[PDB]
């Protein structure tokens, strides 16, 4: 199965900017060939090839427990569209429902670990704590609508800047995190301002 140049170029470019391991790209290529080969054999149009590429890469990255959240994908390539729809299409047509359910269950931990390692922080300290912060955040009404990735970002930055560990420059910290995570600093500011405003509610959920 020969993939369209735009499909390959997008995947290679995004994989490069994400600083992902080589065999993740190879897995991304394999998923795309199978999906594209499936569609071609049934006479189905392959729409939005760059988005299909991103989605294949994300499945691959999650399988290697090096998750690539959508917020990062949009920050690395601002032109990509409805990547989530394509991911659902791939999962369904390649029959990956059982694997996808496992990926969804481990996504939060694996992203936490990824960010903790990127920030030069100690996993054995931050992981079990930020995990508990994560659970707390989901029980806070004002924070409904935050994505899993938004909650991971919030839990880590709260643990790093809001002294939440005692429950058991600031712009420069958010900016450094944002660069290292390949996230939009303005989106991180917004999520944090929302979480910081409702700080005592997060604490009560935590305790």
């Amino acid at each position: 199965v020969v993939l369209h140049p735009t499909m390959l170029n997008c995947m290679r470019g995004l994989h490069k900017k994400a600083v992902l391991p080589e065999p993740v790209l190879d897995r991304g290529i394999e998923l795309a060939r199978a999906f594209v080969g499936g569609r071609r054999a049934r006479g189905q149009r392959v729409e939005r090839q760059p988005d299909v590429a991103a989605a294949c890469l994300m499945i691959a990255a999650e399988e290697a427990q090096q998750p690539l959240p959508l917020a990062e994908v949009r920050c690395l390539d601002s032109s990509l569209g409805d990547v989530e729809l394509r991911r659902a299409d791939i999962v369904r047509e390649l029959h990956l429902e059982d694997s996808e359910r496992r990926l969804r269950d481990t996504f939060a931990d694996n992203l936490l670990v990824k960010y903790i390692l990127k920030l030069g922080l100690q996993v054995s300290l931050y992981l079990p704590h930020c995990k508990r912060l994560l659970t707390a955040l989901g029980r806070v009404e004002a924070l409904a609508g935050l994505t899993v990735a938004d909650r991971v970002t919030t839990a880590l930055l709260l643990a790093r800047t809001a002294q939440t560990l005692s429950w058991e420059g600031m712009e420069a910290i958010y900016a450094n995190f944002s660069s290292k995570a390949h996230l939009e600093v303005t989106k991180v500011n917004k999520i944090m301002h929302l979480a910081v405003d409702v700080l005592p509610l997060i604490q009560a959920a935590f305790q």
